[PDB]
Formats: structure tokens, C-alpha cells, sequence
């Protein structure tokens, strides 16, 4: 837990459905460069099941294709964070999300968090929200993002974002 903010009352049943990646920061340039970069990924809906765990289903640049992964967040103690597997075991900590709009959640790796975090901007719509990214930059004013990518709205439409 590098990353000071979290969500305090996290409903995950209600972060469910569908979400565009409308920006992205990582601690390391070389985490999101090229789009096969290892954490150039795009959420595409977030699928909380009834036990409680969190599915995320994101478009990866694998090779030449726009590879549809879906991974499974498992639930912690915390209501707000939650635990993919197993590489290393990385968690997923929801900082900010009022439902509705915007949801600011970060990766971190336990083993190394200052070398690898990434943290994103999911917005409901396809828009571009200043009042999210703006709450995204405020959540990163105190983390070492070395690299900030943004989208536009056909951006966002497309799949792997172009
Ligand atoms: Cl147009």
C-alpha cells in the first residue's frame, strides 16, 4: 500500500458494468509506452460476483491483436482493495468512484510498489470528464508517475483505443 487514498464504504456491487480508460499513469515510463507495454490495459466492464470477488474484463495489446483478457480480483479484508494472482501477488485498490461517473483505482505490485503502480481514470461514458481527470491528478500529485496517457472520445470507441 504505497497509495494513501482508498475508498471508504466501497459498494462493489455497484461499480458493476461497463467503463472506458480514459487516462492511465504509471510509476515507470516503460509500463505504458508502446500498447503492448505490460500495463497498457482497458477496462472494458467489472464484473463483481455474488461471493464478492471482482472480474475485470480489459483489452490488452497482446501481439498484432487487440486481446480480450478478463481477470479476477479477488476480495480482501478491506472492502477496497482486492488481490489479482499471482506473478506476484498484485492488489487493486479503489481509491475514488461515485458510481455514476468517474472510478480511480491503482495497481500496485506488493513486491516493488515504487517501480511498478498504475493507477487509471475509468468514466462511465465515452466523454471526456475534466472534473474526473482532474480528481485523478489530484490523486497522483503524491505518487511517482513518470508517464500520463490520455484519450479522446474516439479514442475510447475503438477498441485498444486505436
Ligand atoms: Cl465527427
Amino acid at each position: 500500500l504505497i497509495v494513501t487514498q482508498t475508498m471508504k464504504g466501497l459498494d462493489i456491487q455497484k461499480v458493476a458494468g461497463t467503463w472506458y480508460s480514459l487516462a492511465m499513469a504509471a510509476s515507470d515510463i516503460s509500463l505504458l509506452d508502446a500498447q503492448s507495454a505490460p500495463l497498457r490495459v482497458y477496462v472494458e466492464e467489472l464484473k463483481p460476483t455474488p461471493e464478492g470477488d471482482l472480474e475485470i474484463l480489459l483489452q490488452k495489446w497482446e501481439n498484432g491483436e487487440c486481446a480480450q483478457k478478463k481477470i479476477i480480483a479477488e476480495k480482501t479484508k478491506i472492502p477496497a482493495v482486492f488481490k489479482i494472482d499471482a506473478l506476484n501477488e498484485n492488489k487493486v485498490l479503489v481509491l475514488d468512484t461515485d458510481y455514476k461517473k468517474y472510478l480511480l483505482f491503482c495497481m500496485e505490485n506488493s513486491a516493488e510498489p515504487e517501480q511498478s503502480l498504475a493507477c487509471q481514470c475509468l468514466v462511465r461514458t465515452p466523454e471526456v470528464d475534466d472534473e474526473a481527470l482532474e480528481k485523478f491528478d489530484k490523486a497522483l500529485k503524491a505518487l511517482p508517475m513518470h508517464i500520463r496517457l490520455s484519450f479522446n472520445p474516439t479514442q475510447l470507441e475503438e477498441q485498444c483505443h486505436i
